[PDB]
């Protein structure tokens, strides 16, 4: 949500997964329920284009059975020359989707969200946010 919805303008490209009934966009869309999911092996990973500068102040994913999640961030014109910021081991609750906040601060033009490993065969992300400003 906030900076990353694609009502505000960003994207989610380069995702290792597409499926029809699961598509990418759906982890920026502002719905709960919609999710993308993985189809294959690890890691696998999306990358959210912001399509300018923000600096970011807070994070929060929704997800499902993801175990390790990675976060890189870029501030280049092209999804390049990212650099690890976060790396975050999330718990499993049984009955319940993942909800994890991150209270970190950061510019970037781009953030790639790897899912290094799930708690099953497959992973889901229902929604990333990102709390912040854009910068001109
Ligand atoms: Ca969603
Ligand atoms: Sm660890």
């Amino acid at each position: 949500i906030d900076l990353c919805l694609s009502s505000e303008g960003s994207e989610v490209i380069l995702a290792t997964s597409s499926d029809e009934k699961h598509p990418p966009e759906n982890i920026i869309d502002g719905n709960p329920e919609t999710f993308w999911t993985t189809t294959g092996m690890f890691p696998q990973e999306f990358i959210i284009c912001f399509h300018k500068h923000v600096r970011i102040e807070r994070l929060v994913i929704q997800s499902y059975f993801v175990q390790t999640l990675k976060i890189e961030k870029s501030t280049s014109k092209e999804p390049v020359d990212f650099e690890q910021w976060i790396e975050k081991d999330l718990v499993h609750t049984e009955g319940q989707l993942q909800n994890e906040e991150i209270v970190a601060h950061g510019s970037a033009t781009y953030l790639r969200f790897i899912i290094v490993s799930a708690f099953d065969h497959f992973a889901s992300v229902h929604s990333v946010s990102a709390e912040g400003t854009v910068v001109s």
